[PDB]
């Protein structure tokens, strides 16, 4: 199927003063998706409720999700539970290597329900997640 | 007093694809409340802030609350603290038996401040909570 | 610099039925700030996303922050991460002595990134935080 | 006919700090109406213009009105004139015995155009007004 | 000057079920004004505050006012006081002969500050008020 | 307590064409309040319903009120009744000496429930009311 | 009575690229109405629901209607039924001679309930409909 | 299941000047539904698009529908097609006996896809449709 | 010219529960358009008035239209008439073979004014319509 | 053609404290237009963008324009360029004799593209511009 | 009089990346005003129309204005003309020494109508303008 | 970097009646950008303030700008000053050869601060500006 949802959570709108901005990340993702024959829909919110609604829509549409949940990765049971309804693949992405950072960042509520997880590969992590989904149609 | 607040948290709007829908649950609750001589006000949100506001209103009105907080049961100190202001009974309800599921679901921030807790009895749990409140006027 | 942000999180709007109201707290802070030659901007929200936006603005303006995050003190990685972007001082304040209360309240995601922390001194804690910032220009 | 309008004027939203709240009053009225085979539509406003619009709608629908106009009972010719257009019964209700209070409260612009008046019987006054209308179909 | 304000108060929107409707009254006034070389601006509200704002605008513009205040004729000091600021003529109009009706309708807060008063001549009263203003330029 | 509410009713927005404007009056009040160690919150409306809501808020906050109700002084039972709920002092102020004017202005629905009344001292009346409240803490 | 409603349906906003524009048509109608001692209220919509609401208002006001329903002439039972409630005359107008065009345009749901019908006389058809209504008062 | 949707189309808001009003019809339906152990959700629109959305929601919820489509009964393929998605029963209702009226009213796009059809039994037709659905659970 | 409008009418938003969703259809169209050197603007509405406005815009821009009008294909003269203003090609598309279905679906108000018509080729019908327009520049 | 646009730019809303107000000017223009068999549409804005939009509409409608651009007369190339699209006459009007004032006011970006220019004849300048257009049909 | 308007034009919201921010400038001005016994109202816009409205309000209130018009200093006749209506002092301020910069910045439309002008003294220029107005009451 | 801003000023929305429309220009730019590996964000406004905000965003994002400012090219110091904050390249584009037209069009406030300028090459000028930026990364 063509459509892949890329959903970014809290503080990811701040990319590029936290070099690559979130707008630039959207552009990079869109270009790579077109190359792969996909259509990427990229969304970012600091609101858990908004993220939940986007995940609910992806469940109702049976669309795959690439999710970088920011701080809610480590803290939100609610976001996990929304993701548990997804029928298509869920790929967890983090820009930083969360396993090399504070202890609290080494625990994810999403990893057990995700198909797979990419961390520490920068923004290329998103592009690699897209290529997985393209080669897994 | 006639009025009981029934407040549902994250992902409870998704009932009936997660058979009984949330609209149907509202109908069942309303019917049982009328039978018991009560009026039930049933509300659902995926927003912690919205849930907090509803709990604040119930505190200011000295109205009892039946609360199924969804994932925030396990995670939100803020929701607990809002519930601590309530003067009337607080009944915690979960549809599933949270004690039979993942370890993280066996811990609730609400149970220590609730009057009581019903889990694992399905949607009938709400109806049983209503009957407690009716027989405790 | 003149401006200091005072940001209150969940349930702090309920001060004075939880004697001093939040409006009164704003007045007290404003008066003390004028005495110190500062301008205080006091804001309160029960919404994590709203708190994040206010912290983002303070980062972009290089303004100091006095933050009483309420229940999110103990639970929100996202709020921590927003505060990590601040270049000016961050002073954590709690009205109650959180170290004398439930175990879960003795852990803060903010303390490790804050300049300093004041707890248990009541509403005067805010005024003392302001005086620190004034004497540290 | 099934429908009865119950219209409350200024300060009646403050019931229960001025024990029974306005929400509770609505619940009590609704329950009694169902028992009587009626449907009660209960509305409250501190705005004369809003009350006038509700009375205008009841005139256009030929629906009966139970009206507790609050302070406007004693002061508003405009509200009287709107009520003069009603074709169905108008029942004036006051919770307090207005004849036992200040002199200005013993004069009503509505009493001369009302079918009848109940005062001093508490919130039961509304329920008794409903029973009149039910037995007068 | 060309412009005359015609301002109708409470219950005057109900003309023609209380034969001529308020829309028809506007049409009649507009036609007569054009014949007289004037421009009539006709407005109606059940809101005292709205009437006050229209009178305030006419004061700031030094425009004459034809005012049929409905029930507020007999009751509103506030409307009187707004009219006291007018520099151009104020003509009070009532469709019915208020002196032939209930005692309370025979007292007007506006008559002492009006240039003159027309009552009991029907809707033609407005047209006669316009002709006064035209012949008094 | 720091906060005092100053509430102006109908036509008081027109000050300074009815020299000192309402904006200027707000400035004068704010300055005097700061001198006295108070915070003044000054509001004006031509809407009775809006005034009622502001008085309701002051009742719920146990804050004192300085009220110049304009024409509603003489006419509104509803405004009186809202003021009767206040627990802190109510000071009635009029700029003009109402006892030297028309007979209808010599009767107030508010005076019997007010702590005290200042009339005829101009805009300084407000400043004197503030000084009373400051010396009565 | 002065008021006549002129109601245009789908595609009539496109006049003057489909020479005379709809704005110009409104102007022509208004001028002719003034000459005849009438007031014309001219409205156009591509929305059936909006047309229905305008017809409902004309029924409640007992005002005559000149209706050029565009394509809905041939297709809408709902519009017919709304027009059946009118007590004053209904004049059907079409700019083009619908009887000289496609077969489907030679059938109207409105003609059987209209007083009369004018087709093929251009925009003058509206002006002639107005003159009928003026001479039939 | 408890919930039944009752959907009324064009001109059904005009009931009771076209004796029983639409508000009264809602009341009658609600009462009968409660007696039968159901919950009725009654909606009316003159907009085809709005009716389509309500039918779409009933399809997604697998809820039964009682539909009186007004004039669109005879004309709308789109409404038919929306109803074809319903999995629960569809009961077509008309207040009037459409088979005794104009020829065009004797053809329905909905009858072939409806479970059954009630016509000519007045407003009781709705109540009888509800009783069918209750006895067919 | 680059731009082609693809306009879908009633019930086409329901694709993929009526496998391919409307979002997916948009993606497929966009990709094929880019391959052909075109830009496709894809819009869907259940509102006739909205469809009319989109067709009006395409007329004013002299842009070609691919139109799948859903049920309005068979019923709307208004939509036909809007399409008659188009100067660029109009291609009618239906996913299903309408000639193999109910008799009423074998009649189209659009076919006589369309350049051409594709039916029964699924969603590929849209892509084939795009390729026609690209090879006809 | 009947319609003439009269467009006023910055500071022209302030007429009558800068005797005749802008409202009065509108009235005078409307009356003169009716006498001449025209319809005048009079608009005023302090926003260049708003003026541009009004000129764009007049270009699309092939309607004549009487333009008093205020200060933008001397400064705005953008307004000139919008006026260059007009096909019907453009008449430039100024109330004051701009040639007798500061040097900067003696240069207009509009005069070279206008049909003609009237200055220094007061508000009658507009009426004379209207009479030109009427006699030039 | 207490009130002074401080109005900033285009690009002045960008202060502190173009050290002192606009928020900080507001704070500095407010503090200095309080010291001088004044109340400063500080506003900034990139919209000429918005600046014009603020100047219009200051004219109607007979309040003094400190104006740093940004680029419109050199270009806007409209802003000049609005300022010409002011009866109280107008003080022109620029942060930079405009006489040391490009030739076009050495010409101001405002200087000839201003009381006086301060340039090149930084943000202190505003504070010095305030002190002028305070010593000139 | 991928993103380039293309910003069009006054009257550029009117392209294609002033053959290629603004929508078509957007399409052409988008296609060329994709070919070059860029993402173009194309915006048009007749509002100087809106253009300023878009330039401010591009400054904060360190994104390059292709700017065709329309008439403001020749007149706006404010727009120049906003562009002076840009750190990435600024390319000035005009469709027409401004040096062959009126004298006032041969002067630009933007040229001295732009990297470079393209005029007179039609809409291809934008595409050539994009190719510069792509080859200058
Ligand atoms: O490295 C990442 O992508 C992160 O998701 C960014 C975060 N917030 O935006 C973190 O909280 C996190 O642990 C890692
Ligand atoms: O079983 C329940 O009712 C739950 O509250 C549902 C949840 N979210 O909606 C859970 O997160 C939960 O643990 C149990
Ligand atoms: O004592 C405080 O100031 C607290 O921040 C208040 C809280 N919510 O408003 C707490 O959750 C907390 O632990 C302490
Ligand atoms: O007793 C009552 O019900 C009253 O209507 C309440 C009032 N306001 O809410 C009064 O002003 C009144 O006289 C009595
Ligand atoms: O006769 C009139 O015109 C009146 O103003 C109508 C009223 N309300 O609309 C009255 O209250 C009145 O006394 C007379
Ligand atoms: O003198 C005053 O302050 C007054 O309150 C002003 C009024 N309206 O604004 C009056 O109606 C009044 O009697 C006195
Ligand atoms: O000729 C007319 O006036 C028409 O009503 C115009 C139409 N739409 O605007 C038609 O559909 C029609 O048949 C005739
Ligand atoms: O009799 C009915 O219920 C009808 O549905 C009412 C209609 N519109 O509201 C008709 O168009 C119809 O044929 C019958
Ligand atoms: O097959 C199609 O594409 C159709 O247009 C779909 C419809 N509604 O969405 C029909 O009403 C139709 O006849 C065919
Ligand atoms: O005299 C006029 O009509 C003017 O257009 C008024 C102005 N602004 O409203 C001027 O700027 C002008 O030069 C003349
Ligand atoms: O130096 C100043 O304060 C200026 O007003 C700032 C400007 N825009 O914000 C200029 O255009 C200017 O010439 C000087
Ligand atoms: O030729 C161009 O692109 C121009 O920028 C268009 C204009 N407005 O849209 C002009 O004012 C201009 O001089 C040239």
């Amino acid at each position: 199927e063509l459509i892949v949802n890329v959903i970014n959570g809290p503080n990811l709108g701040r990319l590029g003063r936290r070099g690559t901005t979130h707008d630039e990340l959207v552009a990079l993702i869109e270009r790579e998706a077109a190359e792969l024959g996909l259509k990427a829909v990229v969304r970012q919110s600091d609101s858990e409720a908004q993220l939940l609604d986007w995940i609910h829509q992806a469940a109702d549409a049976a669309e795959p999700v690439i999710l970088n949940a920011g701080g809610l990765t480590h803290t939100s049971v609610a976001l996990r539970d929304a993701c548990a309804e997804l029928s298509a693949p869920l790929i967890e992405v983090h820009i930083s290597n969360v396993h090399a950072r504070e202890e609290f960042r080494r625990h994810s509520y999403l990893s057990p329900i995700a198909t797979g997880v990419i961390v520490g590969l920068g923004i290329q992590g998103y592009l690699l997640a897209l290529r997985y989904l393209a080669e897994h149609v």
